[PDB]
C-alpha cells in the first residue's frame, strides 16, 4: 500500500499539482477503450440504426457467408 501510495502521491505532486480534482474518474478499472474518431459501423452482413429510443443491430439473412467477429460484434 505504501509503495503504491509514495507512488500516486509523487504522482500527483508531479503532473497534477496536487490537484485531485485534475484526475480522470471511471466506473470501474477494467480495460482501456479505443476511442472512435468515426464511430460509424463499416461492418459486413451487418446494418445499424438508432433513435434517442433503440440503437438497432441486424444481422445479414443472406444465405451467403459474410458476417463480423464474434469480438466486433461484442465491442458494438
Amino acid at each position: 500500500d505504501g509503495i503504491h501510495n509514495d507512488h500516486i502521491k509523487f504522482l500527483l505532486r508531479d503532473l497534477y499539482d496536487g490537484k485531485e480534482e485534475n484526475v480522470p474518474v471511471i466506473e470501474y478499472f477494467g480495460g482501456r477503450i479505443l476511442k472512435a474518431t468515426d464511430e460509424e459501423p463499416d461492418i459486413d452482413g451487418l446494418t445499424a440504426s438508432r433513435d434517442a429510443n433503440k440503437i438497432s443491430y441486424r444481422l445479414s439473412n443472406a444465405p451467403s457467408a459474410n458476417l463480423p467477429d464474434v469480438d466486433s460484434f461484442m465491442q458494438l
